[PDB]
């Protein structure tokens, strides 16, 4: 049964609740981004409205095969009426197409629902600057002080340098990159850019990438693997037994794979910096883990909530146990008391 934190009060609207059947009273289903936890349920056979970003729309039409009439895409940064309610979509700084939703109620209440997000100072000079928010449905994926990680631009440095080192040392070396959903495209695009290659991928991942309104995308990617020296692969495949396997298939065109597993947080964030990273090594295959997050760090989240001074906070992540819920409220209280809202 749709949990209360996927419902918006004073509307027939719901957020990321497509896996329960019909939700009694829901006239419109919002979807924040194309990630299988959030869309679990959608298909060609849906005949209620869906509101979402243009980019998320393309993924619905072309990947899940939803029927164009039911996909209502909306522009960002635009005051837009929906079933007699003002809403706005804002860039969430998560994966391509990912949005937060501003709801403006008849009764005067204002609600912000973050979806998945990586909070950033640039959001404090958006439309949110203009007015008060009474409720915050917040992405609490990394709501604990242990959770730190470097900036995306830091990590993209490390990558560009590493790969470019190796390839310049050994020009018969392949760069690989793992992936299982959209997100983190800047990893492989930046590597390929510094190397003078296009990125090569399976047919389905090419299909996925062609939906995302990346400019000049045609010059950057291909389905011709032979012609490319930055390859993509399923993250399940990024290991020695499966990389060895793949290295065979290239057919004596490369003598060393240099991979990258863009991960989120792992416990190795606690004791080691980004400039001091190492990979696992079994023969001529070298696998990096690299903490490229598309979720807020504890500090980033903290700053954002303390600027927003919401009157109330409703967690959307790690809400499944009483210990996690309790831990999270303590942090909310601390933030509130530090800041004087």
């Amino acid at each position: 049964t749709c949990p209360f934190y996927k419902k918006i009060p004073g509307t027939g609207f719901t957020v990321d609740a497509f896996q329960y059947g019909v939700v009694e009273g829901c006239t419109a289903y919002f979807l924040t981004h194309f990630h299988s936890d959030h869309y679990a349920g959608l298909s060609k056979h849906f005949t209620f409205p869906v509101y979402c970003s243009e980019i998320t729309g393309n993924l619905l039409k072309n990947k899940l095969h939803v029927q164009e009439q039911y996909i209502h895409p909306l522009p960002l940064d635009t005051e837009c009426i929906v079933n007699g309610v003002k809403v706005v979509l804002l860039d969430a700084n998560h994966c391509p197409g990912a949005v937060m939703i501003l709801f403006y109620l008849p009764n005067g209440t204002v609600i912000l629902h973050t979806g998945d997000f990586r909070a950033d100072p640039s959001m404090e000079r958006s439309l949110l600057a203009d007015q008060k928010v009474h409720m915050l449905y917040l992405d609490t994926t990394y709501c604990s002080p242990e959770y730190t990680f470097p900036s995306q631009q830091e990590v993209i440095r490390f990558a560009i340098n590493t790969a470019f080192e190796a390839v310049t040392l050994n020009p018969h070396a392949l760069v690989v990159c793992g992936t299982y959903s959209i997100g983190k495209e800047k990893v492989f695009l930046a590597i390929a850019d510094v190397l003078g290659s296009k990125v090569g991928m399976s047919q389905e991942k090419y299909k996925t990438l062609q939906c995302l309104n990346i400019p000049e995308i045609n010059s950057l990617i291909t389905t011709d693997m032979c012609s490319s020296l930055v390859h993509l692969l399923p993250m399940m495949q990024i290991n020695f037994k499966g990389l060895q396997s793949h290295l065979k298939k290239c057919g004596g065109k490369y003598n060393q794979i240099l991979a990258f597993r863009p991960t989120g947080w792992t416990h190795s964030n606690k004791f080691t910096r980004i400039a001091d990273v190492i990979p696992q090594t079994k023969g001529n295959i070298s696998i990096y883990g690299i903490p490229y997050s598309e979720h807020s760090s504890y500090l980033e989240m903290k700053r954002f909530v303390q600027w927003l001074k919401p009157q109330k906070i409703i967690p959307t992540v790690n809400v499944g146990t009483w210990k996690s819920r309790s831990t999270m409220e303590k942090y909310f209280r601390e933030w509130k008391l530090e800041a004087g809202y």
